[PDB]
């Protein structure tokens, strides 16, 4: 087991039958602590084999078949673009 | 040394005793910046042996235990309080 | 009333001067590493957090409105049920 | 009013047409993978960033309030010190 | 009104009984697995997200704001292709 | 190709020349779940080198530091400043 599973399993009750298991995990989600956990436990199931490999060189195929269909004219376009990507996240 | 190291170093006054050393970081906390770097140095010692266990099969000793105390009957229940927790986490 | 990291960054760029001058000065202060080591922290920090304007907006939440307005909290608890058991079969 | 990721997500279920007719086309649209994996992203957001509400409530502040309330700032700075400690003996 | 992991935390220190006490309860509850598991996940909390003031206030959009004010939208158009320039330079 | 990558091609225009192109992108940082993918697409990019180092050995070039210059009377210090950080990052 983990600590932390230890601990995450200490929140629940599981000896009074499906309505007091379900009243105390309602209940733990009103502790904000406990929500952190849960995205532990969720962190890895939200993960995709796509994801990595778009991270490792997706610019780099986006790149491409930009300039593939507008020549060098595409690349300073979308270097703009992302720019103005960066630029969205920040506001 | 790190980059990032060279960089987080120059914030701090070290030749001027105890309190010059202090004003410097207490100043730097100031910036914004500065505390995302603190979030670098910290990123790894907040991290548990147990979490990434946790990540990787937690769910699954919990759809056990809850088929375990509840029958059947516990799956559709367990699945609800999932969903209600990821509903909980996007409000 | 700035920091001392975009003090920095700042330092190797000319604001006065023009607007050419500017990218000009961008352009050389990109072959130096300094500037590009700190420009990568700035770009980390926005990438890598998100804001509380853009977190409201997501899906999930989209979603869980359409169906509570349609269908109230009968839906709601059913979405919920939806939602769990999609998350356990994307670990299966 | 809404963006291409959720319409092409929404578009896989019935919302007109009751409740089990909903579920109905959720179970389905989950044997498809685009609808799968834009879940898996839908999910993904909510799971990878947090709440300000929920932010703001978490222990370290709670922490923080009740050690001040009771000792003052004094407290704090004695606070402040136990937490570097800790968070060194963290890494020892 | 606390929530069950703060609850089990605060039960290991001594608040009444005065300043020393308390961090005397804290130096040992220190060699307690189970509190240190607890503070590094509090921690983590903080360490792992950040507040909506803190990100308001990054780099990027000070930046952006500077090239505004002294360039108009015609300057960020320009600094929104310095950007993008850069951050393709960074990944080559 | 990525899942990931198939889905953010889509959002963008190719067959219309650079504005129709420009349009769509404009046109999709509209939309939240469009930049989260943005964020998958630099998550690597904005990596450095140096930052794991800083983030596996970090304070401990740090304390060394802190030692050398003000000795033990340094350490008492420099945890105080350390917590006053993660104070300051929940606030």
């Amino acid at each position: 087991d983990g600590r932390i599973f230890k601990m995450f399993i200490e929140h629940l009750e599981f000896e009074k039958g499906l309505d007091a298991f379900s009243q105390s995990w309602i209940k733990a989600l009103e502790d904000s602590e406990f929500l952190a956990i849960l995205r532990l436990l969720f962190h890895h199931i939200v993960t995709s084999e796509s994801a990595h490999e778009f991270a490792a060189n997706g610019i780099d195929r986006l790149y491409k078949m930009v300039e593939s269909q507008f020549g060098s004219g595409g690349d300073k376009e979308l270097e703009w673009l992302i720019g103005r990507s960066l630029i969205q996240m920040s506001k």
